[PDB]
């Protein structure tokens, strides 16, 4: 789908408790990518458990759904060439001791179970995503002025 | 009214354009206000015709109004005490050329007609503008752990 | 006396446990003067009562130091000219309400008994805050390289 | 001449040694102003004398003049809507003691005599001042693909 | 040789449309290198293509050099100890993509053809784009009153 | 032991100088570890000595000493999970040559001998240095409001 990929970012409760929402939201507009969607966000049990389904049989599912609604979460899709792949990039590893320093965690986070934001892991996870957090008509689509300057 | 009283904010399109987003959120989680909503948005001239509407028979009033409608905006509500005079003066003077440096209009911004953000001007104002941008289940009620220590 | 004038400033328990220590140092360390002393303490309330001796029969005045005696603080002593009438002018209005953005309590705080900082009054205090916080050991004389790009 | 208006601006051997050229850069930058000219230089005694010819009289010529040539200064020119005058808000007064914290001056300087910076004070000195520094070619126009966001 | 090394850097076109020379400026400043010389130019098709010769046959070619050619660039001559491999590091891998956060390329940009810096591959090839670039009276030698502090 | 793991950080006679104390400071805040102890010294050459016992035989060892000792340092003391390890991820190579951009050494410095910071390279020599730079009651223990949002 080349510059018009699009991933789903979300700031875990402890990234808006901490105050590091418009810090994480400044990493990816220094880096070019495209905000379509914004939404703060009480997140329910029941989505989260959808959200997080490949991690059911794992012994920290419950902690984290738990975490996960706990507080208010800061939903995005971002827009742009590899922007999965970069994201998880500038995000840095799940762990945030294997995230070096300059990466959101290697630079912001201790810990696992508290790293600061949520990343797609692959297209076909921002597809499910996507639709799982967003209504169709909650995705804009905007001419960037500056878009000749980061592509081509 | 005390701790508990909200604004309306909005980042302009010139905001997004100049991905500026992050930069302007940064600036009030830093200053210890409660963000209690959020949305990405593409307003309707209908919607910024009731926002501006005292500003009806004003000669800038169709530019104003077609360039809120230009691109899309990000929506705000901040909670805290004293925060509807405090978001202005955060802001800065209408015309960024009266605005200090400090200020988000005095360090970012040149034009009237290109200020970067909206903010309400009172506490009826912010009540009648949060009414109109958010429906009651888009504002969020969250324990914040910052409170104690910026709250005697 | 001159460019070797001396003030007290003091990071307040809002100010470490908000994580704005480095922050605030930056700021002075940004404008030119010299720190000559510096430490973390748990100033004990027998301190603070004669810090603020002259706020003996203000209604908050016992609150104020059951406060600053309730953590850690940052005590530091800087050096430059007119440091002390300077500091005061980065830091702001005692009540951050009046405290303009740019200025250290216009930017991080909202409330009087939060305003993150402590900072000498006057040329006088100074001397005798500096001598109450420290000794005469603590407080370091060292040849500052940047001086000569500071001062004609 | 509306958003035509040019400046000229040069960071002085105080600011380069601070290593505060990029810092400097970055505000003006920030505020939507167009770099048009830009040179790093070592200016002759002649020239400095010209340059600042209204102070001649002045106990502090000569210093000032030795100063100015002690070093590189990075000279330049801004373009926009006020851009003389607004320049000058965000240097802040000649004197730092007077500048308040937000502007240049105010955040990074101590003394007059090693103020980081100078701006032309009217459009005449700004026109004089440009020629004295820069040829014709070394005036660049650059159509800036923000400008419809800055300006209207 | 040694401390004495210098290398060509030159913010490409969309690095002054995105508004961040003094955000790359800063960044060799603050790492310790010396600015020995510095200028806004508009290059014609002609430099460019002796610049990059060694690219003659590149399918990309074309398009690199119109895109250079199409707006103006800052360039810049930096100089000390292993400038040259150190620089690169700075900026990070040719595609933003490989280059890690923390560089220039990996917090800046997204895309190969818009990578917002040049930097010179080896001192060879340093020593080559100087001459290309500056004429000899526009290096200049400056004691530098911050080498005391960055080698031994 | 766990999130209660201490490390021995000190800003060298370089961090200081050049006014990067606020910045360092700020890098270990915003991780989210806890600061325990903090001081401005001048290190006498015979503790000196005793804290690079290790190195004795060391071509550098001797000049390594005198200069530690030429100027103030900061000592700190800072607490959380991994911080001995993490720290020194955040400090970079040794050689700041082999120190990525996003470390404090890749983004600051250039040269071994000037590296601005010292960390405890391993959990026993942390427990070694903390003890010989700091008195018990140097070292403060307070409730980290912080904790419970960087900790599962
Ligand atoms: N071992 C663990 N203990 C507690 N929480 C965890 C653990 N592993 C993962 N988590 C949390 O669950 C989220 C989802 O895990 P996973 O899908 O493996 O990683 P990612 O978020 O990198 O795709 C993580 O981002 C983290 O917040
Ligand atoms: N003279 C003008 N010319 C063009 N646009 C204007 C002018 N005055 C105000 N505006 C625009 O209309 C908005 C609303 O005006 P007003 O309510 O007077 O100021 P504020 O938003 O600071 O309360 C301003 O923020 C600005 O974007
Ligand atoms: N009305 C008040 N209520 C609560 N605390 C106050 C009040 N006025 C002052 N304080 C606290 O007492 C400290 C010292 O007071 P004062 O000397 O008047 O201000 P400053 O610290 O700006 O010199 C202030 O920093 C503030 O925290
Ligand atoms: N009293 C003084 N002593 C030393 N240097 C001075 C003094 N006054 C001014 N200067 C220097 O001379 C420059 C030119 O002075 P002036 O034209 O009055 O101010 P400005 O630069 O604000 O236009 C100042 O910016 C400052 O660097
Ligand atoms: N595959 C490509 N497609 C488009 N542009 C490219 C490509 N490879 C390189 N370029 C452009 O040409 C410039 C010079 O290429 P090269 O010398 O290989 O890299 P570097 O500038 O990192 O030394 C790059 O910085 C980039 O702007
Ligand atoms: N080859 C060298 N030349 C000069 N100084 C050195 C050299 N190697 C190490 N040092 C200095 O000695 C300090 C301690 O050395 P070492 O323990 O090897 O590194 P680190 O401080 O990263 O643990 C370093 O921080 C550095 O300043």
């Amino acid at each position: 789908t080349g510059a018009h990929e699009r991933t789903f970012l979300a700031v875990k409760p402890d990234g808006v408790q901490r105050r590091l929402v418009g810090e994480i939201v400044r990493r990816f507009e220094r880096k070019g990518f495209k905000l379509v969607a914004l939404k703060l966000v009480q997140a329910s049990e029941e989505l989260l458990r959808e959200h997080y389904a490949e991690l059911r049989e794992r012994p920290f599912y419950g902690r984290l759904v738990k975490y996960m609604a706990s507080g208010p979460v800061v939903a995005m899709v971002w827009q742009g060439l590899d922007v999965v792949r970069t994201s998880r990039a500038l995000i840095g590893a799940t762990n945030p001791a294997d995230a070096p320093p300059g990466t959101i965690r290697g630079d912001f986070c201790i810990e696992v179970g508290k790293n600061l934001i949520h990343g797609s892991d692959s297209v076909e996870s921002a597809r499910r995503e996507i639709a799982l957090w967003f209504r169709a008509d909650e995705l804009l689509c905007w001419e960037d002025s500056a878009g000749h300057w980061l592509y081509e």
